[PDB]
């Protein structure tokens, strides 16, 4: 029997580069008797999103906004996003035909050789 894979996002942090920010959200992954982390900023989650979008039309999948019109550093703003983007992966773990998905699989490091 294979485990399902399940998601949660507890948390994010705030790195900073010459004139420029960005939050990377950190990722709980586990599929049965492991787990790990992975990092990823919201346009990653988009990307995928983006492209799961069009090849599953029916699911009406969900992602919180891309464009804020005020401070996309407001914690109450990142609170938020944080929470839909909890949603969306964790909708998506829920069917075998997207966790089985190589994209999937990519964005959640499911088949990697330092997870073993």
């Amino acid at each position: 029997k294979e485990s399902c894979p399940s998601v949660s996002i507890p948390s994010s942090d705030e790195h900073r580069e010459k004139k420029k920010r960005f939050t990377v959200y950190k990722v709980l992954v586990s599929v049965g008797r492991s787990e790990w982390f992975v990092f990823r900023r919201y346009a990653e989650f988009d990307k995928l999103y983006n492209s799961l979008k069009k090849q599953f039309p029916a699911m009406a999948l969900k992602i919180p906004a891309k464009r804020i019109f005020g401070d996309n550093f407001d914690p109450d703003f990142i609170k938020q996003r944080r929470a839909g983007l909890n949603e969306f992966i964790q909708n998506l773990v829920r069917y075998p035909e997207l966790y089985n998905h190589p994209d999937v699989r990519a964005f959640l490091q499911m088949d990697s050789p330092r997870h073993q």
